[PDB]
């Protein structure tokens, strides 16, 4: 539990522009657009931005304002974010960024959850937040040895809260941070009042039987995750394999890096023609240049090895969970890159408080929506006020 | 059809070494070995020896003693390697590689197998050679629009061989270079006369039924491919669907180009505890070099993508394909990444003329074990004249 500060060395910057300058482009195949990855002309676009306009320092100091602590938790550094309320009786709340986010995600989000009062909320409405690093990701950094899954990502946390004094918290995740959310909300029950995700994956039995009924939007949901499988999960796959023989191409040069991120805003953000309609370029590259100046491509990646037995590219599902009792949340984002089916989710839910279906943003909703993600989370914080003494 | 010669620009080579030397390595997770993808200590010695110690023109000069060629076929460049016999009677045969290999995977075998008075053989075994680049690949490099999948491919070589005047040949192939020549030996089955694969997928219905009888070795084999799926597809899964986003990190990067290669000849050859136990460093080093100096990661990697609906990897499986009828030689290598149970194949090629199962090798056959290779692929001759 040690202050943190990011301070990066000027001769970082300096090697990074030396590689930009440096870059060898790839051929392309002409009128294939985003179909078959990031589009040559975008991305030239976007790299001479990011070598001359873009201001790391800016961003760096953004981050700064934020209080960030680092501590040793089972083995492994954990960095994070601490941003206490300014309203008493607020809600302990940590926040998991999942792949490829990290913190910076939430530097829209964190003064209005935190100080509703200076934000036009109520002030009933106000989170204490902790927001992690994962292990393996930015400014945690590399885990030392093999095993970092679901389950031990979760004890970590659990072990954070302890540190900080929360015996009574909510967690809250999207993408891989939902799934290490809902963990949690097990591995730590004793300690977890609620749990809100926006994400939030329900396939199907494979029994025919249990599609009966469903409407329309249902079964599109049911079809966008078998699109994710056919079509989308080409990173998850070769990450949750051979991550390492990965690394060396994305550690070693910065538009790989970038194009390897940057095609996800593209896919599963609110967007149109670029991933600019829903994440602006500095938001995009000072999350790009978080894996870049800690080199956590790899680190990040492992993850994906650590946990493949759970994935959607595991060779054969896992078992059926038991019912999670966690009171839950959950918030559904238009252009997301998967959508739950209520009924299944119901099933698997027992104590579902609250369910919200958003008018606009794709995956990335803290980032991408923060209005609506602050107001989402609000009116989560009110259900369980509300659950918990009826 | 114009004579073709590699002559690599010398700024070329000091682009390559400026790179090596400003190479920035990732962290690594210790005693993982080589089960997460290549391992830091290994890939570090062997990119010092790429940029201390490979010779990159003697390598050029090696390639150079071969007669080469460009042509441009369905409006893309095709390079290719033509070899003539000394023995008239020579059987053509054309040999196409697959990924991430090239045409100099078989440097070793040309002179056996297209002079084997001189190197064991019989002159009456005698093979006129013809070795292409795939379309993407190498000296061929990047095709300029969509649509070229194993019938294109397979309909460019055999216009290949008719433009050379080779109006009766065999076609010969691994890896990819194998679904290219069964491709061809339909495409073009007026003219081929047989075909011979050395690597051979032969996937269960799924039927439990069609399982009995097979010894424990024909059910590892079928197992291997489910391994495969589960574990080694990661490469496939990523170059059959956003090919364009991976080719930025490996044109840009040395590096990451040789790991993304090397690791394959780690994991599908002969080996033990390095890929160098089954393919020396300056053979490896090579092939890699023709995929950096060409930057055809990108392009090469489009080629699944183009044939991702017939891929293991496939949103879903290929339906069965009917029998082929061409005549078909089998080699088994037997450290080779799939493997295929003979009771499967004979149901699919109903007219199999030659099955060898080797004792060396894995997933390179020229290149690993070219004098296994050449032999082979003499008795796959001698199979087609006394059957057909
Ligand atoms: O957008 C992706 C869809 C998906 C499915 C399972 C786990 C994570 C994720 C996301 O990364
Ligand atoms: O790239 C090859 C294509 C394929 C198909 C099945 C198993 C392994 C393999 C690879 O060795």
């Amino acid at each position: 539990m040690e202050p943190f500060r990011i301070v990066i060395p000027q001769a970082d910057l300096d090697d990074l522009h030396r590689r930009l300058d440096a870059t060898r482009w790839p051929s392309e195949i002409p009128g294939t657009g985003w179909s078959r990855g990031v589009p040559l002309d975008y991305l030239k676009e976007l790299v001479g931005y990011w070598r001359d306009g873009y201001d790391w320092r800016a961003a760096e100091d953004r981050l700064n304002t934020v209080p960030q602590f680092t501590t040793e938790i089972d083995g492994t550094n954990v960095h994070f974010m601490h941003i206490r309320s300014a309203e008493p009786d607020a809600l302990p709340m940590i926040i998991t960024h999942g792949w490829p986010g990290s913190v910076a995600e939430f530097l829209d989000v964190i003064d209005p959850l935190t100080n509703p009062r200076a934000h036009g909320g109520d002030p009933a409405d106000a989170f204490h937040l902790v927001i992690p690093s994962l292990p393996g990701f930015g400014f945690s950094g590399p885990t030392p040895e093999p095993g970092w899954n679901l389950p031990r990502v979760a004890s970590a946390w659990a072990e954070l809260m302890r540190r900080l004094g929360y015996s009574r918290y909510a967690v809250q995740g999207g993408d891989l941070g939902a799934w290490t959310s809902l963990t949690l909300s097990g591995v730590d029950h004793e300690h977890v009042v609620g749990t809100h995700v926006n994400f939030l994956i329900t396939p199907p039995s494979g029994d025919p039987a249990d599609l009966a009924g469903l409407g329309e939007q249902d079964l599109a949901r049911l079809q966008l995750l078998a699109e994710f499988g056919a079509e989308g999960s080409g990173y998850m796959k070769i990450q949750s394999t051979r991550p390492q023989t990965l690394s060396y191409s994305l550690t070693d040069s910065p538009v790989g890096q970038l194009a390897w991120v940057v095609e996800k805003f593209m896919e599963w953000g609110d967007t149109d023609k670029s991933p600019e309609d829903a994440v602006d370029r500095d938001r995009l590259l000072t999350n790009v240049m978080i894996y870049w100046l800690t080199a956590t491509a790899g680190s990040s990646a492992h993850f994906y090895y650590e946990i493949s037995d759970v994935l959607p590219t595991a060779p054969t599902p896992p078992p059926p969970a038991p019912p999670l009792p966690t009171p839950l949340g959950v918030a559904v984002y238009p252009a997301d890159s998967a959508k739950p089916v209520r009924r299944f989710a119901e099933r698997a839910f027992p104590n579902i408080v609250h369910w919200a279906e958003l008018e606009r943003g794709g995956h990335f909703a803290a980032l991408e929506q923060p209005g609506l993600f602050v107001s989402d989370l609000r009116a989560f914080a009110r259900a369980l006020r509300t659950s918990h003494h009826h």
